[PDB]
């Protein structure tokens, strides 16, 4: 029954953009008279560049262009139709709701999640979504939001950043949040955004474009976050919790053996009773509570992910619209999508049952996509 | 049986420890009557507890103990004999010479490298070494040290930290060093130490012991350093350069596909002609100028490493003495050694030519042992 499903695909809905347009501090959106597309500005390191362009428009247009590829539902359906994708499970892109004031957050989250549901209702059977949460609000407001989003048509989970409530995912205050999501049977899609402190990339990083933070920072951030969750015993505390990890777990399948070795050889952990004989290894968690997307661009990475979680726990994604072709027509097929489909083919064989599972059937089963 | 070679194994030699004992600032070594081992003090935070133990024989011993596992050649030979290792290619452990003053550095590097050669001479055919370089000194002094160490008996390469001269491996000033080492036919062993800024691990990190900095920090640092090297075109500028990467390239075999995709989809690089059609991909460099150690603890990671560089470019290592058994006899076989040996077996099969290659024959060929 080989239907193709994309579980890693993003949008900024109209209500989200309008919310950002009203903002007077980062992140925010400005509409310039020169260009046709609004400007999303996130990191303060480019607010200076805005002033330049707001004065000498000869200065480059700052930040990211809010293109049709981010904002347009019709564009999303076009991408799907021209890349052989039947179903998309869309999610709000970074920075989600993390920056909002505690009082305004639940209301804004409500309207945005409402719009995602309505967007999905436009193309019944082809669109589902992960909801984002007002994580800057009190935990009680977060729990009320979870009970709300689970009753929205076409909602199939939660997209979660690595900062959690502000102290990362090993924050003890997040445990009732994880419990609430797990009990509601919502899959948690963990996604990176904050990367690594730019200092790690050295004085020449600018010369390499965005290669270092995107290729290294994001997947390393994911690895660190899940490792922290694991070490804190989150997976043992909430046994029904299920995680989908962005970019094949970042680097987790490659480092899992090293993680295990470091645990069992850690003097502090062993001597304080933190390494009991019956402990659930990261390998066990990878097979029982973790799903991995297949956004890894090579059969090498993909094979490691499959060995770690199993072919029934890998899910095809594209990370649309983050990697458009630079020279080829953006309205034509995207090689950033094709690269991952090719990786799947090279790893498990075209037309195989494993291929059908990874390309969509795992997502249909796990997320009840009807 | 075919020779087992350990290419990833560390020591602090007597001359290195003696030098550290004379130091007044971090890093330094102090000995105590109430302790049978010298103390390695490496952090500014530890200086506080030092004066306490320096005052009271009652207070706690600061820093980490300099055990025989780090310091004794007999202990190294015992480890090899009880873990089935015929040949070790030993190297100075972090922090090497990175902290030394520019003028004092070349002299200290000379004495330490000389002692390494002499140690190897005590067990002919079983010991070779990677030399460490005085990288805090002017490049001319570094090149001089390079020409010195290549004529030392049993020297088979160079150990290099990720900081280089102090600005990472994509520092233009480091290009003459890479050229000098490559021209001298010395393999460069790249090893981590600086990890990642501790803040990335969050406020609970100490509860997890050293798991996060060791399991994540070290290999991620290696990945970042080599990625920077590659993006700067170092491998293209020095075509005869050969580098051995610690911990199976850190995470490189897993992220190589993502790196390539990010390069070809980078607007700034493509539109400035830095992505020409004839560019050597990271996959090509992984097969031509990179060797990977097999210190990866799982056949999952090892298979990814083998797929990336080939079975003829993987080399067994133990990272001795960094992961001793915590409960089991430290004088018996090390779990941290056998995990990697088992990983080789489960990946390529026991008794296979690939197993013999990874376990030592690659190192014999590449390092002329
Ligand atoms: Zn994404
Ligand atoms: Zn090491």
């Amino acid at each position: 029954t080989p239907v193709v499903v994309d579980i890693h695909t993003h949008m900024y809905p109209p209500s989200y953009i309008a919310m950002l347009e009203k903002r007077q501090t980062i992140p925010l959106v400005r509409t310039f008279p020169q260009a046709d597309e609004p400007r999303l500005i996130l990191l303060s390191s480019e607010l200076a560049a805005l002033d330049a362009a707001l004065a000498d428009p000869a200065a480059k247009l700052p930040g990211r262009p809010l293109s049709t590829h981010f904002a347009s539902l019709a564009q999303k359906m076009h991408f799907m139709d021209t890349n052989g994708i039947r179903v998309s499970v869309i999610s709000l892109a970074n920075p989600w709701f993390d920056f909002l004031a505690p009082d305004e957050a639940p209301g804004i989250a409500d309207a945005v999640n409402a719009e995602f549901s309505d967007m999905c209702a436009q193309h019944v059977g082809r669109l589902f979504f992960f909801a984002a949460l007002p994580l800057s609000a009190p935990v009680d407001a977060v729990k009320a939001s979870i009970e709300r989003v689970k009753n929205l048509k076409y909602c199939r989970g939660i997209i979660l950043g690595t900062s959690g409530l502000g102290k990362g995912l090993d924050d003890p205050h997040l445990l009732p949040v994880f419990e609430a999501v797990a009990d509601a049977k919502l899959l948690v899609f963990l996604a990176p955004h904050y990367g690594l402190p730019n200092e790690v990339y050295g004085p020449r990083s600018e010369e390499y474009g965005h290669v270092l933070p995107l290729a290294l920072g994001f997947p390393m951030e994911t690895t660190i976050a899940v490792a922290r969750m694991y070490m804190a015993g989150v997976f043992d505390h909430v046994r029904n919790l299920q995680m989908l990890l962005a970019h094949s777990g970042g680097t987790l399948p490659f480092l899992a053996g090293r993680i295990e070795s470091c645990i069992v050889h850690d003097g502090h952990l062993v001597k304080t009773g933190k390494v009991p004989k019956d402990r659930r290894t990261i390998w066990t968690v990878l097979k029982e509570q973790i799903y991995l997307d297949a956004v890894i661009y090579s059969e090498v990475g993909l094979q490691a992910a499959i060995a770690s979680s199993g072919a029934d726990r890998l899910m095809f994604g594209t990370d649309h619209p983050f990697f458009p072709p630079i020279e080829e027509d953006v309205q034509g097929p995207w090689d950033s999508s094709r690269l991952n489909a090719q990786a799947v083919i090279k790893a498990v064989g075209e037309g195989s049952s494993d291929a059908a599972a990874v390309m969509g059937l795992n997502a249909v089963r796990v997320l009840s996509l009807k």
